[PDB]
DNA sequence: CGGGTTTTTGTCTGGCTTCACACTTGATTTGCATCACTGTTTAAGACAGGCCAGATC
C-alpha cells in the first residue's frame, strides 16, 4: 500500500493538479469516468457496468415478486 | 565475493473520519427439521419328484 503510494505519487500530483484546475476540483466523477472508459477499452463492460452500479448505488438483491416469477416461469 | 542503489517500508503527532459498539426487549425473519403421501411382481433358471408312456427282457 505504502509501496504503490510511493510508486504512483508522481501521477498523483499530476492528476490532482490537472483535474482540480480543469473541472473545479471534482476529481471524483472525473477519475470515475476515467477508469470507466479505461476499463471499457479492454472490453470489460461487465466490470464497468457493475462499477457504474456500485457507484450509482442500487438493488444488490431482488424483491420477492421477482424470485416468485423466476421459480414459476 | 562483500559493499552499495533501487524498492519498499517504519514514521512523525494532529485532527478526521466512518463506523463498530456498548445494552436492553420484543417483533420480525431465516434455518432446519419434520410430515403425510405416493409404487400397488416376479422373470429367468436349477433341481426334484411324480405320472405316464414307451421300451425291453
Amino acid at each position: 500500500r505504502r509501496a504503490q503510494k510511493h510508486r504512483l505519487r508522481e501521477l498523483k500530483i499530476q492528476v490532482k493538479e490537472f483535474a482540480d484546475k480543469e473541472e473545479g476540483g471534482d476529481v471524483k466523477a472525473v477519475c470515475l469516468t476515467l477508469f470507466l472508459l479505461a476499463l471499457r477499452a479492454r472490453n470489460e463492460h461487465r466490470q464497468a457496468d457493475e462499477l457504474e452500479a456500485i457507484m450509482q448505488g442500487r438493488g444488490s438483491g431482488l424483491q420477492p415478486a421477482v424470485c416468485l416469477a423466476i421459480r414459476v416461469n
